[PDB]
RNA sequence: GGUGGCUGCGGGAAUCUCAGACACCUUAAACGCUCAUGGAGGCUAUGGUCUGCGAAGUGAGAAUCACGCGACGUCGUGUGAGGUUCAAGAGUCCCUUGGCGC
DNA sequence: ACGGTTGATCTCAG
DNA sequence: GCGCCAAGGGACTCATCAACCGT
């Protein structure tokens, strides 16, 4: 009937929290990337890339050979740092809010994955995210609605947590 | 012998158990600790307190219990568990709000 | 087949 | 005043499916 997120704590292992590090790495890089990719397209010409373009060119760094990591990277995580791009564009404009700026290594920044064919399940002190498998999570909260999105966000140095979606 | 909180986990908060230190001692304030480096300033009301007998700043490590495994009773790793009471809607983007340093 | 994963889908705009 | 660290504020939105890849 409505959106509300369930904020467990990610307890992941030595992989998890690799895989994690770098699926914000590679959403940080597009999300850069495709920056400067939409600002130069209006340089070049009058009209600038839109969502589905900059989607085809990151299937195409996927399929890349010199950026060939974003592969190993959940797929959902950097097709919604271009929505996210598409947002930012979004926003300004629809007043003429500030322009979108690039993006420095932050500490609280979050990826977000999509649940699609049984790919989000909720258990008792686990969670079945998609390219890290089953994570331990503490203070798991009872499941309530239809699952759409968690996002994986990380807080500091070793605090990560997810805001699963219903 | 009693008392209080600082730091770590116990999802959060407060208690509370344990742990890393303490400190006061009939009163509830204050402070993390260890190590290496750093080698002379941080912190309060023009002036006082800790500190040249180790300041500010770098980072790191340790900081709950049970079991399994490996290495030399000690270290690493893996899994599991962590009470009570309350609560929990988050994500994205941009901006400005405070603190600090210069 | 089972389980999970990926590319396409959405038009603009400074 | 201008860098860093963090937070706070306001507006807006919060995926789905056919096909594919290794077991």
């Amino acid at each position: 009937i409505r959106n509300k997120a369930f904020v467990v704590r990610l307890y992941p292992n030595a992989a998890q929290t690799e895989l994690i590090n770098r699926t914000l790495g590679s959403a940080r890089f597009v999300y850069n990337h495709f920056l400067a990719r939409r600002i130069a397209a209006y340089k070049e010409s009058g009209k600038g890339l839109t969502y589905g373009q900059t989607s085809s060119e990151l299937t195409l760094l996927k399929q890349a050979e010199e950026t060939s990591w974003l592969s190993e990277v959940d797929k959902f995580a950097l097709q919604n740092s271009l929505k996210n791009l598409e947002t930012a564009y979004k926003n300004f404009f629809r007043t003429v809010v500030g322009f979108p700026r690039f993006r420095k290594k932050r500490t609280g920044e979050s990826y977000r994955t999509q649940f699609t064919n049984n790919n989000i399940q909720i258990g008792e002190g686990r969670l079945k995210l998609p390219k890290l498998g089953w994570v331990k999570t503490k203070g798991q909260q009872d499941i309530q609605g239809k699952i759409l999105n968690v996002t994986v966000r990380r807080i500091h140095e070793g605090h990560y947590e997810a805001s699963v979606l219903c």
